[PDB]
């Protein structure tokens, strides 16, 4: 019974694009000043092509199952636009943190956006899982911009560096670094070969509040 569920393996993902440049020029400066400090972190950064929040994983293991996601994602839009009611949802970065001391990571600024972002998610866990796709992780849900991961560098963690020391980024700890207002969501693949801007590859996408 337990082996599909223990089996699991995410391949795919609701993603949110960083799109706004204040952002992502902020989180290169980051990465650099940490490269800077430990040159043979270079290897842990996530290229900016690839900067978003994730908003659910998920695994589809053939074209039925992805179809399905598309579908899933395409329904999503009516919920979200009638939690907003036409309104922005600005996303506002601000904070560091890490998980397990191996990703590295902006958080989002507290305030009633970070509600309004965690509705949309369980939104989305619960009708996905209700089309019969496996979501989720055990990892508790929390919306963060990565910017560094260690296991980028598995050669790395066995040779000097298992942890990332926090005074690396502790001139970074109370900047703001800009809003991302919530537009294009997109359903991306884990594995397949990424856009030529670096961005993962999607299977679809849907805007929300359009003009």
């Amino acid at each position: 019974r337990k082996k599909k569920r223990k089996d699991y393996q995410p391949n795919y993902f609701l993603s949110i694009p960083i799109t706004n440049k204040e952002i992502i020029k902020g989180i290169k400066i980051l990465q650099n000043a940490i490269i800077q400090q430990d040159e043979r972190l270079a290897k842990a950064m996530v290229s900016d092509g690839s900067f978003h929040i994730t908003l659910l994983v998920m695994q589809l293991l053939n074209e039925d199952e992805v179809n399905i996601g598309i579908d899933a994602l395409l329904e999503l839009k009516p919920f979200i636009e009638e939690l907003l009611q036409g309104k922005h949802l600005t996303l506002p970065f601000q904070g560091i943190g890490t998980f397990g001391n191996q990703v590295g990571f902006v958080k989002l600024a507290e305030g009633d956006h970070v509600n309004s972002l965690l509705e949309i998610a369980e939104t989305a866990n619960r009708t996905f899982q209700e089309k019969g796709i496996l979501v989720g992780e055990s990892r508790s849900f929390k919306p963060h911009l990565t910017f560094m991961k260690l296991s980028k560098s598995p050669w790395l963690r066995k040779n000097g560096v298992k942890k990332i020391d926090p005074d690396l980024y502790e001139k970074f700890i109370s900047h703001r670094f800009g809003e991302e207002i919530l537009y294009r969501i997109d359903l991306c693949s884990m594995l397949k070969k990424k856009q030529s801007n670096g961005y993962y590859h999607c299977e679809s996408s849907i805007v929300i509040g359009e003009k």
